[PDB]
């Protein structure tokens, strides 16, 4: 992709959450699978740092309250994107 910028992992991560719609949220593996399937952003998905960026971003996202840790699945949390 001609666009070389760091997307808000939360956007792709959370967006992937709604995409799967997996009951009671979805796991990181399933979430990454959906994003990886995507074709428009294939640039990011194909980007090796795709899984790393999502894995690292997801970790912080939870620490910020962006996502919800519910077992092997994670649900989107609007309470506060920034966190706290």
């Amino acid at each position: 992709g001609n666009d070389l910028r760091n997307v808000d992992w939360n956007k792709l991560l959370r967006r992937a959450i709604e995409g799967l719609e997996e009951p009671n949220g979805s796991s990181l593996k399933n979430i990454e699978k959906y994003l990886r399937s995507q074709s428009d952003l294939t640039s990011t998905t194909n980007n090796p740092a795709f899984q790393q960026r999502l894995r690292l971003g997801a970790k912080r996202a939870v620490n910020n309250g962006r996502l919800l840790k519910d077992g092997p699945q994670y649900r989107v949390n609007y309470g506060s994107l920034d966190g706290k």
